[PDB]
């Protein structure tokens, strides 16, 4: 009935948010709409895989605070595997390699790629992480999709393939379907390209022993019976001196503050008295998640590491059901397994099929690309389409249509009278991964603890110590890299 | 507690299906969550305005259901007035003119003006009024936004700037915000280019006597206390026998039927049991609607005529708060006012304003463009801002951004189980407006109707025939329209007799 904060919302961002509350002696009561914890992470468990991450699961360099969080909770990273050649498969031809970016010979070809990523990040160091509609060019470049520039800025087809994919895999969306600002500035707010695309050194190097969704249970386990499972919220009233909140199976809940710990156009599914302000109201209708099926296809051996493969696999083009993979087997070496994603519009195709279809198709797929008939004898199949989510909306996170983010982009984690938003998307590093999760869930909890005088204004937005077990090398530019000619460059040079 | 059908909202499209249900002695419940019917319509009334349409309010021919559902109620009809000349301000100028368009004299400008109109209607012919996503180049159009298109189209910026004003006045968003195949699929599925922007012969040539909130008014009297006020549904539970609804207040309502009559993103203030499938979940993410303030300002007279202006305003650049206006004035020539729209974008930015300020800037502008000092002194002012709006989401409708209505289009009005759905968002013929609200309405009805045995199939899509108080002319096209060359057409025949 009666606390100091009510969290709506139990997911990586909701979680912190209580813990950081509680740790500071506050009654928290954590509203979550589902029979588990974890939200957009999802870890299960079987005899056949042991353990699978089937939502949110790589960390790396430079996510210093879900590395902390996790530690404080006893949980321990192994690396993703690595160790042998990356493969690039395009126009139906596997072409092995190593470091991150794959390699391209033709010197026309070289300028075009080279160019195109050294633009992204260009772009990006004029966008502010923390207001990007204060960019210079802002609504110049909030006023049309990430389509129209990558046809601007891509004088070869081969460069557009590669750029469409990266877009497709980062933000599981169209490139038709989100603005360049707001893409130019989610990859900047990870760092810039090279840090986001990376295994080694960037955001894919690690996974948790034992599952992500370790993360929320056991601070579920911290909060005892503070967590409410299947209380999904239908009404937010702040008419009165205090806040009350009811839930779906007509429990009410009374608080001085509440933090919203869910994706933004989620907050459609609460009815608000007073009614929201206006640009709130509309800012939750023009704010959807991507589309993706979330899919692991096991194995007797990784069969894969004897061709001197790692598991990495770039695959181009229309035909091919997943556009990424990762190795996903065990640590230990066992329960040996291949992820890969079905990115966008391929995940609302494909979702007609049967599961037994979409297993078939992958193996197929992966018998072509690896050059091997192991490949079309797995073991188990599990996958997970978070499309269908009703408390979700999608994953990995939401995306800014065209127009949008410089119209209500403010009014993203602006306080509503005594309600104050967390969740990801709030973000200002690393939005859209569980990192931007403990970051804005922190920070929402640090501005309650403020607007009750405990801290001071200072100490709302509070810095994190680089990790010591996953410290983070600089990225760095070769002298070529950085000023080699683009096409047009070098069309006007001739 | 138990019924045929549950309706949720009580706009002109649940009205309609509730009528309709009733009509063939059918047990329905109308689930309205705001303290009135009308939804997107909304009549005031009060001393200073008798009453005032502050919601949707103009229909005219082609408008058939609409026209015989209000008719049937006892309402009439009256013609906005456009006996004197319209206005077209541009660059700070007024021309004034005659006739549903604005002329234009130039001769390259007017190939491309002509071209641009031209080509809006040629593509629409290509995209199926009620599957849209199966335009042969659907795709192709679907995947850019209005703005692309009109980079491409438009070789003035005379012809780009008028040709964003209309996209901006019927859809209440950026040419940015909106797809290229949904923009073509709203004007085509309303009649084409002519018909949509008439005043005399298209849309808007009238109103009704009283206000269009007399429509849901007088069903609601009609129905009696089957309709229930301040009940937003919460809750959807299919799992059993029969269909469970449940209200914010508690209340729960037993069905054999669901309709689902309210904006397609606001089907996200309901839970659903069990979980939508997939499609239809992400489609109601992915479907917001337009921003407009509408507004008022009353005068002691009808100033404008004397000078010979109708009212009628097409306000160009982007200082003017309103790029939009028409003669309110009741038909009995008293009550004098403007109408005007502030639109997309500038809706938002206005609405820091407060109701005072806004005043201010309307007049000012309106005395500019009408070259009258009257302009400067209003009686009376009344506005209202459906942006704000919680069980709206916006106005006039809902808008499709790049790549959404070839993905999610199929799915708009495909039944969940015994879940129909109506709303104007719904229809086939003027979705996006009061026409359209009726026409989906009766047509989920029908479809319940059917799914019953009562009808059958061939009953579910039915005509409505010809109005014979508003009957509609057809659209004619002069010979050298039709076969005039483009800027770029013209310059491939410079460019062949020479090269
Ligand atoms: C889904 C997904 C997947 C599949 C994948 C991924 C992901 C996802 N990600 C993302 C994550 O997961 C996220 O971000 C997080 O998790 C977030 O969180 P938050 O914010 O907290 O939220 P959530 O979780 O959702 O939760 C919430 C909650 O709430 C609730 N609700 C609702 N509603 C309601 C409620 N309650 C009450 N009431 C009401 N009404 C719900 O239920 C929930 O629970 C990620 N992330 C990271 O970090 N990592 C990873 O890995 C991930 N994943 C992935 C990623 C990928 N990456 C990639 C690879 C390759 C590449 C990339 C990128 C870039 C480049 C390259
Ligand atoms: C808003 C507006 C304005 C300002 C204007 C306009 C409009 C609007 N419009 C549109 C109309 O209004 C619409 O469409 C109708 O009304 C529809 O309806 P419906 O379909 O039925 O829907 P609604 O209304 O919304 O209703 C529903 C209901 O539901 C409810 N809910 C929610 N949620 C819930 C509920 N319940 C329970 N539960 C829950 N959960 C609500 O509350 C409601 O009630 C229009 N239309 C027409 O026709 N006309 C007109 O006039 C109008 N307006 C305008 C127009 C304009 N036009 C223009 C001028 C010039 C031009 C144009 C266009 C083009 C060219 C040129």
């Amino acid at each position: 009935n009666k606390c100091d904060v009510v969290v709506v919302g139990g997911g990586i961002s909701g979680m912190a948010a209580a813990k950081l509350l509680h740790d500071s002696g506050l009654n928290v009561v954590v509203l979550e709409a589902r029979d588990r914890v974890g939200g957009r992470t999802y870890t299960l468990r079987n005899q056949k895989v042991k353990y699978v991450d089937l939502g949110g699961s790589y960390v790396g360099p430079t996510q210093n605070r879900i590395l902390r969080l996790a530690k404080e909770l006893g949980l321990e990273t192994y690396k993703v595997n690595e160790v042998e050649r990356l493969i690039h498969h395009v126009k139906g031809k596997s072409y092995p390699f190593r470091g991150p970016f794959p390699p391209v010979w033709n010197p026309i070809t070289y300028l075009d790629h080279n160019n195109f990523w050294r633009t992204m990040d260009d772009m990006g160091r004029e966008i502010p992480s923390d207001a990007p509609w204060k960019a210079p060019l802002a609504e110049e470049w909030d006023n049309m999709t990430m389509k129209e520039l990558l046809d601007k800025l891509c004088w070869t087809e081969s460069a557009k393939q590669l750029a469409t994919l990266f877009v497709n895999l980062c933000v599981t969306a169209e490139t038709h379907e989100v603005s360049a600002l707001w893409f130019l500035w989610y990859v900047k707010q990870c760092g810039g390209t090279t840090r986001i695309i990376s295994t080694t050194n960037g955001g894919q190097e690690r996974k948790f022993v034992g599952g992500s969704g370790q993360v929320s249970e056991r601070i579920m386990d911290l909060l005892g019976d503070r967590v409410k499972l299947e209380r999904p919220v239908i009404y937010i009233d702040q008419t009165r001196e205090n806040v009350l909140v009811e839930t779906l199976n007509h429990e009410m809940y009374e608080a001085k503050y509440v933090i919203s710990a869910i994706p933004p156009t989620l907050g459609m599914k609460i009815h608000f008295n007073p009614p929201l302000p206006m640009m709130r109201n509309q800012m939750i209708t023009r704010v959807p998640l991507g589309s993706v099926i979330k899919c692991i296809v096991y194995y007797k051996e990784p069969f894969w590491r004897k061709k001197d493969y790692c598991g990495t696999m770039i695959i181009d083009g229309e035909e091919a059901p997943v556009a990424y993979t990762l190795d996903d087997t065990k640590p230990e070496g066992n329960y040996a397994a291949i992820m890969g994603f079905i990115l966008a519009h391929k995940a609302r195709k494909l979702a007609r099929l049967t599961k037994e279809e979409r297993l078939k198709k992958l193996c197929e797929l992966y018998a072509k690309v690896l050059g091997s008939l192991e490949a079309l004898e797995p073991v188990h199949y599990e996958e997970k389409n978070w499309c269908e989510e009703q408390y979700s909306g999608g994953c990995y996170t939401t995306y800014f249509p065209p127009g949008i983010l410089t119209q209500y982009g403010r009014v993203l984690r602006q306080p509503v009278d005594r309600i104050y938003f967390a969740g990801t998307e709030t973000a200002t590093h690393w939005s859209g991964f569980m990192e931007g999760a403990v970051e804005a869930g922190e920070r929402a909890a640090r501005e309650i603890l403020h607007a009750m005088g405990k801290i001071p204004e200072d100490e709302i937005w509070q810095s994190e110590p680089e990790s010591v077990d996953v410290p983070a090398q600089p990225i760095t530019t070769t002298f070529l890299e950085r000023h080699l000619p683009s096409v047009p460059g070098l069309l006007r040079l001739i």
